[PDB]
């Protein structure tokens, strides 16, 4: 493959001059119209071997272009803040908005390629981060990002001329071979030539910049459900206080140090979400959680692509975040409602499957839960909450307009635990018409899950 | 003072469960409330003698209340992010947005009295922890927080029948907390922002107390000539062609050096760039760029504020973007825009702006204080030199540069910059953060003397360090 690229690459000094005035203002243009258009991001990643021009010529696209449009990051040097969180999240962490360019030194190619040639990671764990680079760069430009990626190459004799490498193009070879895709191309730059190697980036820079901005039943599941099911006085509130007790117990154990822990809540409208969460926080002291009730996304949020706004939120070890409603508003309200299209949501379940196989790699302990009640004791419930004398208990326009779409909203949660309770995240469907049982059914999943995990790490 | 909350308040059982059915069905509502306005933030700070409840309060406050609605944080255990910024950041950085609650433990004040207790500062730097409080405190408050502080106390004796950093069971370290507590909260009870000290020996005394506090004070919240520095510019000065590539060369190459020095380390820089419309503030900081690798610097151009900052207060805009150390941040427009287009369109109110001035003055003492090296430029040009480049630019076919529909007008409101750029010099240009005025009608004399300020700057700043 690489040799391509060994060929001798060169461009002449009056040509590249010329070149580079026009490439510059065309360039500027571009960018300029990026920011206006303010519909996708720029992400250009810089790989390759050491000296083949990758810093100089990340320099020179900053003189060309113009700096205020563009953030350099390098992920040589983690934080704790970093450290302590699945290592994707600090990529998220630094992705541009729309609009905007972000140049990533230090990437995840850069990890996986050095962790492989260093021998901290066998070959079937490179194989997996290959095949991880894949589905979230397919993510990024399926949410609408313009991906270039770069590597600056020299060869063996043309390096050592310059005043590990071997197993590094071998690796290289491989994962360049399984992540060049027609979405997002692997260029392989001759860097010997400082000329041809800038004018070269420069030029599909502008190519794929230009070309970028000129463009425009399923009820089984619920229905098998016993509702019926209810704790008495007495089982109530003695399997309360058990699981109460039992969740301290399990937090304050030293083996949450190694794990932390998400919890998901979604269900019917009345269906007690906000009772079966502060049962679980009636366990803990406030200091223990960070409680994120998700609404309609904010502007910042709106200019990253879709699971950014979840990822930002995502807790450090010994740390647990409860989403009050989640990413799974994706393939539910944004599905039955047209917030998104189609082939957005289609999407959303593996691109969820592959977020939550994440957090669970790193330690993360997921529990989801559905509160399901019958559309009768939904009515019920929307009439009591009327005539408290309580705005909060007030049922909202919308509430209604959901309730209407009841329907929609039971094939859509059956299609999202076909394609998303899986053995390393499965859905937990909570009978809700009797609270309680559904109070001590969420506080036992949680606390079975996190000694689950403990048994898991031996 | 604490005397008062020596007394021994009690409340019986059956009284405060009564009171407590109506209490956080009240709560609840007001949350709520609070929540549809979204119109300010809720900050309580929780302080006081170990063993007086503080934890305990909190979370009952959070079995009465939402807790979907109320973020709870403590800080003392600082993240490497935190330290390598000010020490003001990392409480900026979790200033719960309006409609929200947010509860602080280890706040500044425990930061300050456990210091002072420990010996770890002197009474001079306890002075001044107070101070930078009250001030910080007063912005919040101005801004629109509805700010809590509740001192839970015990007594000596109380305590003495009764995971903190102090040891407690040293009679010492009661007497000098306590001492230094009523240092604090007598010089930062404010009318608009009261200590509260709540008697915490009855647990359902101090609950309903403070829960009872927080309603009342949330149903009620509910319910509601300086252009002689710029006219004796001289204008007219420039660099020719040579001069300019040789000085420009060498100075590009001192920065580069200075950034490189090992000293840096123990430094951060702020570049802050303001000027009139077409006054070349792209084309200064790029050559500043241009001296330095990419990794080396960040460029935030500043605008209308997004969704996320406008539920924030002001100064939150720009705290989430200053430099840890040994990086360089670079404020194309910055937070003097209230006291500039802000003050001339009346996008904020007088008070708004009058009181920036000290504000932005504290911000950048807490900068300098950390090590950050502030520099601050204002390019100036004439007005007829203005128009000379808004044709330029329409000139060229490019369309980045066509002279758009807003700053024909900003230019009839030219005298009206000419009195804030003069008021804004006068009243922050300090010993700390100096303004510089750049001539700027020439554009290479302008960048020349920009690059030069810099690195005078941070030459200044190694002869001050050890």
């Amino acid at each position: 493959m690489f040799e391509s690229a060994e060929v001798g690459h060169s461009i002449d000094k009056d040509t590249y001059e010329k070149a580079v005035i026009e490439l510059r203002e065309a360039l500027l243009e571009a960018q300029f119209e990026l920011k206006q258009q303010a519909r996708f991001p720029v992400i250009i990643l810089i790989n390759g071997i050491e000296g083949a021009g990758k810093g100089e010529t990340v320099k020179l696209l900053n003189e060309w272009m113009d700096p205020r449009l563009i953030e350099v990051q390098s992920f040589l040097r983690p934080s704790d803040e970093e450290l302590e969180r699945p290592p994707q999240w600090r990529f998220w962490r630094r992705l541009p908005p729309k609009g905007r360019t972000g140049i990533f030194f230090g990437n995840w190619y850069s990890q996986m390629l050095y962790a492989r040639v260093e021998g901290h990671i066998k070959e079937a764990k490179l194989d997996q981060a290959i095949d991880a680079a894949e589905r979230f760069e397919r993510m990024l430009c399926d949410e609408g990002a313009l991906l270039f990626k770069f590597w600056f190459h020299l060869s063996k004799k043309q390096l050592k001329e310059r005043l590990v490498y071997d197993r590094f193009v071998h690796y290289g070879e491989r994962v360049l071979r399984r992540t060049s895709r027609d979405y997002a191309p692997w260029y392989v730059v001759e860097g010997a030539d400082e000329r041809y190697r800038a004018l070269t980036v420069g030029r599909i820079l502008l190519e794929g910049l230009q070309a970028a901005l000129a463009t425009k039943d399923n009820r089984g599941l619920l229905d098998s459900l016993d509702l019926g099911q209810y704790l008495d006085k007495d089982a109530y509130k003695e399997q309360l206080a058990a699981e109460q007790a039992r969740l301290a117990g399990l937090i304050r154990d030293k083996r949450f140090r190694q794990h932390s822990l998400v919890a998901v809540f979604e269900g019917n409208d009345a269906a007690g979400k906000g009772g079966a969460i502060r049962r679980v926080t009636d366990a803990l002291d406030p200091r223990q959680y960070h409680i994120v009730p998700i609404a309609a996304p904010t502007e910042e949020e709106r200019a990253q692509p879709y699971l950014w706004r979840f990822w930002r939120h995502i807790p450090a070890r010994r740390q647990f975040t409860i989403f009050d409603r989640s990413w799974y508003g994706r393939v539910l309200v944004e599905r039955i409602e047209g917030f998104c299209a189609p082939a957005d949501w289609l999407r959303a379940y593996g691109e969820i499957n592959d977020f939550e196989e994440q957090l669970s790699e790193y330690g993360i302990i997921v529990v989801k839960f559905w509160l399901a009640i019958d559309k009768q004791t939904q009515m019920e419930r929307f009439k009591e909450r009327e005539k408290t004398p309580y705005k909060r208990y007030k049922i909202t326009e919308e509430d209604w307009r959901n309730r209407d779409k009841w329907d929609q909203y039971v094939d859509a949660v059956g299609d999202m635990v076909d394609r998303t309770s899986t053995e390393i995240a499965p859905w937990t469907l909570v009978e809700a018409n009797d609270k309680r049982f559904a109070r001590v059914k969420v506080l036992r999943t949680i606390n079975d899950a996190i000694e689950a995990a403990y048994k898991k790490d031996k």
